[PDB]
C-alpha cells in the first residue's frame, strides 16, 4: 500500500531538534556529532540542512555546505529514521539536495564527503578517492589519565623507552597556521592528498577556508615551523551519546605527516592540553594519521600510555564526485 501523504523537503529549524534526535539512535556507534552540532549547523551561512517530512513528521536529514570558495559542496549527516529505511528515502533526499545546490550555487563543481565504510565496486565507480587516513580510537577517563601520566612518563624516560621530543607552537592569531597551510611544500609533503581534514571535514588549503577554521577553536602543533614535517590539529571536544549518562566527550586529533615519533609527541602534547579541561568526564579520542604509522601509535597508546583500544584498524576515506546536469 502506498503512503497516504507525500514527502515534503523543507529547511530545518530549531523546532525539529527533538524529532531529529529521535531518528538518530545508534548512529556512528554512539559517536554521533549531530546532537551537539545541530544548533550550530542552523547558524552556518553557506549550509542548508534539509529535512524530509511525511505527514508533518521528520523522517530524514541531510546537510549540504558550500566551501572551497564556492567550488565544493560537502555532504554530511545523511540519515533516515530506522522505521523508514529501505524505501528509497535517502535516495530521494540526496537528489533533492543535489538539485538545490545546483540551482542556488552554480559555482559548485564537485561534492565531497568522508566515511569509514569499506569501499566496494559501487563506490569506486562513482567517487574519486582523494586521500585516506588510518583511524585509531582509544578511550580514557580524563581524571585517571591526568593522575597517572606523570608516573607513566617518568618510568618511560628512566627506561629509555620514550621521552617526548621537542615540538613547536603554532598560533592562529600570530599567523603561523597560514604560513604552514598556504605553503605549497607543506601541502605536497605534509597534508594528506594536499587536503586539510578536520574532524571529518575536508578543506582545500586556502585563505578562505583558513577563516572558517579560525572560528572553530582549534589547537595546532608542529615539529618545526621552519622545517615542517608533522602537523597536528585538535578539535575542541564535544558531547556524544555514548554511555547514555552524558559524561562522554569526543576528542578528534588529525595528524598530518610521516614521522611517527613526532605524531607520538604531538599526540601527548594535545592530551596534556585537553584533558585538564575534561575533569570528571570520559573521552573517546580518535586519531587520524598516515596508515603506515597506525601500528606504532596503537602500541604507543596501549603499551606506552596504558590507554584502551576501542576498535581495530579502519580507514577514513575522502571521496569526491563531479556535479552533473
Amino acid at each position: 500500500e502506498a503512503e497516504a501523504e507525500p514527502l515534503d523537503f523543507v529547511v530545518a529549524t530549531e523546532r525539529e531538534f527533538e524529532e531529529v534526535l529521535a531518528i538518530s539512535g545508534g548512529i556512528y556507534g554512539g559517536l554521533d556529532y549531530l546532537p551537539s552540532r545541530y544548533h550550530s549547523w542552523l547558524r552556518d551561512p553557506d549550509r542548508t540542512v534539509v529535512l524530509a517530512k511525511r505527514n508533518g513528521g521528520v523522517i530524514a536529514l541531510e546537510s549540504v555546505n558550500v566551501i572551497d570558495a564556492g567550488e565544493t559542496v560537502l555532504v554530511e549527516g545523511l540519515r533516515v529514521a530506522p522505521w523508514e529505511r529501505g524505501k528509497g528515502v535517502a535516495g530521494l533526499l540526496q537528489r533533492f539536495c543535489s538539485q538545490l545546490v545546483k540551482r542556488q550555487h552554480p559555482g559548485v563543481k564537485v561534492a565531497r564527503l568522508t566515511r569509514d565504510d569499506q569501499l566496494g565496486p559501487r563506490e569506486l565507480k562513482k567517487y574519486r578517492l582523494i586521500t585516506k587516513q588510518g583511524i585509531l580510537l582509544v578511550r580514557f577517563n580524563a581524571s585517571a589519565l591526568l593522575a597517572g601520566l606523570g608516573a607513566r612518563l617518568a618510568a618511560l624516560r628512566t627506561s629509555g623507552t620514550f621521552s617526548p621530543l621537542p615540538t613547536e607552537a603554532v598560533s592562529e592569531a600570530g599567523g603561523d597556521v597560514a604560513r604552514l597551510l598556504l605553503s605549497p611544500s607543506v601541502q605536497r609533503d605534509v597534508l594528506p592528498g594536499g587536503t586539510i581534514i578536520q574532524d571529518w571535514q575536508p578543506y582545500r588549503p586556502s585563505e578562505s577556508n583558513l577563516r572558517l577554521l579560525a572560528a572553530k577553536g582549534l589547537e595546532w602543533r608542529v615539529d618545526s615551523r621552519a622545517r615542517p614535517r608533522v602537523l597536528t590539529l585538535c578539535t575542541r571536544p564535544f558531547p556524544i551519546p555514548h554511555g547514555g549518562d552524558g559524561t562522554w566527550r569526543y576528542l578528534n586529533i588529525d595528524a598530518f605527516g610521516s614521522d611517527g615519533a613526532q605524531v607520538q609527541s604531538q599526540l601527548l602534547w594535545h592530551l596534556q592540553r585537553q584533558a585538564p579541561r575534561l575533569v570528571g568526564l570520559n573521552v573517546m579520542c580518535q586519531l587520524f594519521l598516515e596508515p603506515q604509522l597506525w601500528s606504532q601509535l596503537a602500541d604507543f597508546c596501549q603499551v606506552g600510555l596504558g590507554l584502551e583500544l576501542v576498535k581495530g584498524y579502519t580507514e577514513q576515506y575522502l571521496l569526491e564526485a563531479d556535479i552533473h546536469h
